């Protein structure tokens, strides 16, 4: 036998009992102790490991700290590895390393925190660490608070280039709390990292240390110098938690945005990144029936309704082929969850929407406006930022985007400056102009509208944009705030026949949108010239015509410039010998003609 | 008697536990070896047994067979029998049979195979033999490789009349491989090795060396053998090189047809493999495009024109995908090869093409009629084996395709017995009488159309397809050889509204095919009855209308039977008043009518 009979009684009925085991009853804590200090076979019966964990209270946890002969033994069949030294707590403590603290439940974190809080108050804590590690550092010896550790650069270095040594040092909750209040230690801290950086397992082993990492990301001087190497950078933005956590701290977003590397090629990359990487998943997830289906074209071909064994390999081949497929795809799947922990941050994102070379980036590499409308938080915070928009507006592909995206549209224009910018680009507008979707959403959003038909270059645009002065010509508001603006009625009369060519649009628009035109003058007919009128506001319909269908010409020109003719028109009365005039009208005859005429107010 | 208490302990926790136990984590693997190689309770508490045999390794195998001095007690209580020798794994293997080693599981047998082998690559592989069973030769006991035991006449014939050595010796691969490789190899196999064991491990062996291959497969004796078991035969189609000499042995296809799952099973899956293999392999071709486009997707975000690191798993995992795939593929290439080497072989085909299991599994099974189709030999074989088309006939999604396929089709006509097979049967004629590109093919074969007309059923059946009818009255030869038959007019006559129908198709057809019809009247104008005729290979073509356009009728009768009415007409000459006559013609009048009238004959 292996271990005495009693002990395996032991087991069974804490298997049969749970935690209502005698064993585990507090008056009998003696045995229980003697199991635990002796037992190997407790941690390894995995089927009642979930209890056995929670029966440790703090005490026992010391216990074993201090009077087990094979901490480690025991250790490495509770975690079912090697990593952990064989021999009592000291040992343990001087061969882990942070990757194998990080290994730990909390039970056993918190019992090597309170065995090395022990083991220095024996002593002092500068002879412990010296000793303990053979770091050889007479001026650690001397030292006797972890104060006097930190103001003395050589022995903390000396501690921190010791993997032990440190996870001694950062482990250890109050000694910790002295480093992260310590403005120096912090620096040195910083530093330790950019050695290591090319180290992979121990950056990465570091960033999966949660008290390690926040103090780190939220320190101003680690940051400092974290930031000035690109690559340490990298192995945050490799983390998920280390990059949720970075993406909520301004000043340390603003500290790794002051290396042009990380602003120029890393940023730009992690906003790129999810466009590629959900093409490249739907690729996988289609790859999934592809599998699926060329398997079963194999099981169909039975033999006693088991596979036909001469096929036997072509159906492992693709149960591998799922397999790394599935690896592939939870891969992939890590990795947007990366970028969208940046795309939902506000902070992260309106920093960035102000940053004059990732916006550029963002108008240069297609993938990463798409991922930018991919969130709500990262839509806003470029589709808002008067910055961004005004670099955007130059770049046609990412502008033709937003145009077609209905919300990133939709939510430029909240912004009135944005209405502006936009107005005063020749390409944007001829997108915009040309875009029955987007013209829709102008014609019905007053302040894009009277924005635009009152300036000169966006106006101009529309004027020769067919679509667009149709949806203007067909909404009450928009024809309303076109027919006020002098430069659109002063661009539209120098094209007449252009305005002549929605005639009957107007019409329409006018007389059924009484919300926003009134009538002045009802149709009335007349022989002589009615008396001219003049108001920028007002729109005239005039039928032009002889006196009993001669061939005498009715003449109406245009009242914003009563110069230019908008019609003439003999014979009969007809639907087209009617003409729309701008700003109020002239009346004219050559001999004896006839109007029939009403004139209309943009309210 | 009884066993220790600790034994009974565990026991209890892996019943508890499951694998989940103390006793099965590999840490305490010394006190898991003591229990299985000391315990019978063990093996024989079936409300384990599940989790024994998972927990049992390779190692464990292996220490089983060579510590336990109890295997044969333990395998009778693990299987509840009591077909195994007791004592040690030396009296297990003398008294083993083939019979009792397929009994066993999968990690028995491979423990008998791994300790065979063992015992046999040492030293003392005469010693071993000689104790083991008792063989009485003090040669074999000095020798030391299996080589000096195969140059040693006396103690191989001491060896090979033991059955139970036999087993041992066949399941050694290197063993196995000196009797493939030595001189006398066909002796040692046909005299003693064969009778005992046709195995998997023998197949395999035997199809590495070419020459002892080809000689078995080729040998009356041992295909005999072989044939009886239908794992055997699996492993010849299991290699390409096998099957294309197998293929190609008359009496060794005959042999292993003497066994009704060969003929059954494996021989319609390895007909119907193809088809799958194909449709898998464009999944797999498909999957190809995925891999390449999801890549392309990762490789897009660069870093200093190298991936960027982040992203750096995602293309080596996009690869791994592509190695697989990539296996995979080749594997099915390969069992395609195998069919086609199957489908190539003309012997093979034509035997099967006899069979009339593997017949009707062609009829019933999709697939293997298109793997038929893939290839020239196999298809000729299936079609113009008038056995399978007797067969085939009568299977209606079956004969559609073979309809529908075109080259098909055409061999099957190659064979007279097969029209008349054809002929005879209401469903196939049912399928090509109303199948435009059939009927198009068999219009214009004289053998095909020739025994269709001339046969009451088929005839009976084209009379009543407007398609078939079509085709015929529109082909010269198809129409000679339907007017020529008797049949033909008979039933036509009977039906004279079916044969009116098509009166155009066939004046238009025989006046343009001079090479199949002769003009023995050209049109004539006649006021009195001309004088009938009567002849069976006559077609005449007669308008029928009144004197000078009066309502005073001309009539026309068949020449085949005179009193049938072929058609009258009165008013004017008229496209429709124009009538087809078989086998001649009469001419009669009410009034004085009027007729205009040609004669043709069928050459
Ligand atoms: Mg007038
Ligand atoms: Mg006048
Ligand atoms: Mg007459
Ligand atoms: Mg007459």
């Amino acid at each position: 036998q292996g271990e005495p009979l009693n002990f395996l009684s032991y087991l069974q009925d804490i298997k049969l009992n749970g935690l209502d085991s005698y064993v585990l009853f507090i008056g009998n804590a003696r045995i229980w102790e003697e199991l635990y200090l002796n037992s190997l076979y407790l941690f390894s019966d995995r089927g009642i490991r979930e209890t056995v964990y929670t029966a440790f209270s703090e005490t026992d946890i010391d216990n074993l700290f201090n009077k087990s002969t094979k901490l480690g033994e025991q250790l490495n069949a509770f975690y079912r590895t090697d990593i952990f030294s064989l021999g009592n707590a000291d040992n343990v403590v001087k061969e882990m390393t942070i990757e194998h603290y990080n290994s730990l439940e909390e039970k056993f974190k918190a019992g090597y925190d309170r065995y090395v809080t022990r083991e220095q108050e024996k002593s002092t804590i500068g002879a412990w660490f010296n000793s303990t590690f053979s770091l050889d550092n007479t001026d650690l010896e001397n030292l006797t608070t972890i104060e006097e550790i930190l103001a003395n650069v050589e022995a903390t270095n000396a501690i921190l280039n010791n993997s032990n040594a440190i996870v001694a040092l950062t482990m250890c909750k109050s000694s910790m709390d002295a480093v992260v209040a310590s403005s120096n230690a912090m620096d040195l801290l910083g530093q330790y990292i950019l050695r290591v950086t090319t180290e992979s397992p121990v950056i990465r082993a570091i960033l999966k240390n949660n008290v390690i990492r926040d103090a780190i990301i939220n320190s101003d001087e680690a940051m400092t110098q974290i930031s000035s190497n690109e690559n340490s950078v990298m192995e945050i933005f490799n983390d998920l938690e280390a990059t949720k956590v970075l993406v909520q701290n301004q000043n340390s977003i603003n500290k790794i945005l002051t290396n042009n590397v990380t602003v120029e090629k890393i940023i730009p990359n992690l906003l790129e990144m999810k466009y590629n990487l959900q093409t490249s998943l739907n690729y996988i997830n289609t790859i999934k029936s592809n599998i699926a289906s060329g398997k079963g074209q194999i099981m169909a071909i039975t033999y006693n309704e088991e596979i036909f064994p001469i096929l036997k390999n072509a159906v492992k081949n693709y149960d591998g082929m799922e397999t790394t497929r599935n690896i592939s795809q939870r891969d992939i799947e890590e990795k947007i969850k990366i970028s969208d922990a940046i795309l939902e941050s506000s902070i992260a994102m309106a920093t960035f929407a102000n940053n004059s070379i990732i916006v550029n980036k963002v108008g240069d590499r297609v993938g990463i406006i798409e991922s930018i409308f991919s969130k709500t938080v990262s839509l806003n915070a470029f589709m808002k930022s008067t910055t961004a928009i005004n670099i955007l507006v130059n770049k046609t592909t990412a502008f033709t985007k937003i145009a077609n995206n209905s919300t990133a549209f939709n939510a430029m224009l909240t912004i009135s400056e944005n209405n502006v910018t936009i107005a005063n680009n020749t390409t944007a507008m001829g997108i915009i102009a040309n875009n029955a979707q987007a013209m829709s959403t102008v014609a019905n959003n007053d302040t894009s509208i009277s924005v635009f038909v009152n300036n000169t270059t966006a106006m101009g645009i529309i004027a020769n944009s067919s679509t667009a002065m149709t949806k203007i010509t067909l909404t009450g508001l928009a024809l309303n705030r076109m027919v006020k603006s002098n430069t659109a009625k002063s661009i539209l009369i120098s094209k007449n026949s252009t305005l002549q060519t929605y005639k009957n649009n107007i019409q329409n628009t006018i007389q059924g949108s009484t919300a926003y035109f009134r009538t002045i003058t009802g149709f009335a007919d007349a022989d002589d010239n009615p008396p001219q009128t003049i108001n920028s506001t007002y729109v005239g319909i005039t039928y032009c015509y002889g006196y009993k269908g001669n061939s005498y010409y009715g003449i109406v020109y245009h009242g914003y410039n009563t110069s230019i003719e908008a019609g003439r028109g003999n014979g009969y009365k007809d639907e087209t010998k009617k003409f729309i005039t701008l700003g109020g009208a002239r009346y004219d005859q050559s001999g004896d003609g006839y109007f029939t005429y009403a004139m209309y107010q943009a309210i």
